[PDB]
């Protein structure tokens, strides 16, 4: 068996012999953020991962609420238990919002570097973000509205000039020897300026979504769940060696 979603059985084949982990976003699952990603990535010979982070007791379904030192910690244990299952040295990983932006805390402060060949974050709020734009998140996952407040560890952890943002980028955007790529979208209205997504350093790929098709429209939640075109981008980074120009065809499957 090569190729699976959460199946821990399976084994990389020789032609995508990277795991890859995938990163849910704030509110998310490790289900429901990749009901399109992962299938699509199982389909193309990869061996996928999902994982739950930042649960908060007695709120279930939507995750990402915790304090995100802590949810990059989950990360850190998840991330060794899928290379130890499947014997591979290191893993890919894909995030979508918080999900793009948290592995990087992983990356610099839990030995992340060494396990890890690149990072792809979708949409990552990478410099933070502010209340306001997580509050246009709420739309999409009512009745997560009652769990929360403005001092959620998961959403004032996020905003920019937050103790967490801070230490996350006092240094540099990247860490050696990690391919980074991140895809954003001009349309974004939950981290803007959208710029700010970006990565600074020698090994990132920035992409803007409208530059590979002007007519996609998506908007923040919407790249990291349906966008077949972001995806189509996410699988060009994860086998760079076998990409090709994702375009406004890329939509038709
Ligand atoms: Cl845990
Ligand atoms: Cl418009």
């Amino acid at each position: 068996t090569s190729r699976g979603w959460n199946d821990y059985s399976c084994k990389p084949s020789a032609a995508h012999p990277r795991p890859v982990v995938l990163v849910h976003g704030t509110f998310g699952n490790s289900i429901d953020n990749w009901l399109v990603l992962a299938p699509y990535l199982v389909n193309r010979g990869y061996c996928v991962f999902s994982l739950d982070y930042g649960q908060l007791p007695g709120v279930p379904f939507f995750h990402g609420l915790g304090p995100i030192d802590k949810s990059a910690e989950q990360l850190d244990v998840f991330v060794d238990k899928v290379l130890d299952a499947t014997g591979a040295p290191k893993a890919d990983l894909v995030g979508h919002s918080q999900g793009g932006m948290m592995p990087n805390y992983y990356l610099k402060f839990l030995g992340g570097a060494d396990k890890v060949n690149a990072l792809v974050g979708i949409a990552p709020d990478n410099h933070g973000t502010t209340l306001l734009g997580l509050t246009k998140l709420l739309p999409f996952f009512p009745g997560v509205e009652k769990f929360i407040s403005d001092n959620t560890p998961g959403l004032a952890d996020q905003v920019a000039g937050s103790p967490f943002i801070t230490k996350l980028t006092a240094g540099g955007d990247t860490v050696p020897g990690v391919r980074y790529t991140v895809i954003a979208t001009k349309y974004d209205q939950v981290v803007t300026p959208y710029r700010t997504q970006y990565l600074d350093g020698p090994n990132v790929r920035n992409v803007l979504l409208q530059d590979l098709c002007p007519v996609d429209l998506s908007e923040h939640v919407a790249i990291g769940t349906i966008d077949r075109i972001a995806f189509h981008e996410v699988a060009n980074a994860l086998d760079p060696a076998r990409a090709t120009p994702t375009t406004c065809a890329s939509v038709i499957g």
